[PDB]
């Protein structure tokens, strides 16, 4: 059975979080929520409690086949980590290629993979020029798929992401 | 000399209140701009405050230096549909302009492309985006960079009021 790896900060897109989350369990997969501390609670912006499974300190991210990294300032939160832990974590994913689904504000913490350079993303228009300084060809589309990375820039978009991130997990 | 202050929802309380009583004790005006004139925005721990002038109105060359308080304030700054704030931030950058920013709020300069070799602090959530965008990055409580003055927190607030201060009095 594969699995699911959900970064998660305070403050999230709470629609970000459920409704690929939904997606994916209604495809048959399971998620796994990956935060500061596991049986911490984060927060969603508009109050959604999401318990956290497991730590960043412990989490493999050899144990998942996928990573999803939802938006509002859930990844500023996560780059403000002092020792850059949610960045290695994703590094996982792009260096072996990964599927690594990432919505809104989401692509935020693959800048901190450094893998960036030549890949093609979309995100929403706040984090759009950071994206292009890092290296991306950064485009605007409701959903980009670019081999195992796939990327939409708003909730609107859900419909178009969530469809092609239940395709590249089937894979 | 007039400073402007650019300002959305949820930015951090301190980083606007304790430059704007700095600036008024060394005797200086602030002007909030922000999306509608005679809009109340509201900050991170809900201090309120009243956007003086629109962005459609403001005319960069009235201020004599701009200044950005950090939260997630420059972040909504930075969704405006046509790239207001960081246009009017252009000006600044362009003309040598004093120009203050403390912990988010460095984000907005990116947006002006001009950061290439200059050199800055601001929160460590940012630092990354700020190298990328081509800028020194350094871990300082206060960093001036010619007319630039950045700080990282809060508690640096000290550092930053005096060195912000200390320009307009050139």
């Amino acid at each position: 059975t594969k699995k699911v790896a959900i970064i998660l900060a305070n403050e999230f897109e709470d629609i970000d979080y459920s409704s690929p989350k939904e997606a994916l369990e209604n495809a048959g997969f399971n998620t796994v929520v990956i935060g500061d501390t596991a049986n911490s609670e984060v927060v969603g912006k508009h109050g959604e409690k999401v318990t956290v499974d497991v730590g960043i300190a412990e989490a493999k991210p050899e144990d998942y086949d996928a990573l999803l990294i939802p938006g509002g300032f859930s990844p500023d939160h996560l780059r403000g980590d002092t020792e850059g832990r949610y960045g290695t974590f994703a590094k996982y994913f792009t260096k072996n290629d990964v599927p690594t689904f990432a919505i809104c504000h989401g692509p935020q913490i693959l800048i901190d993979t450094d893998d960036l350079k030549g890949r093609t993303l979309t995100a929403v228009l706040n984090v759009r020029k950071d994206l292009s300084n890092a290296g991306a060809h950064v485009v605007d589309e409701s959903v980009v798929v670019d081999n195992n990375i796939v990327t939409s820039r708003v909730p609107d978009d859900l419909d178009d992401f969530n469809r092609e991130i239940v395709k590249q997990l089937q894979l």
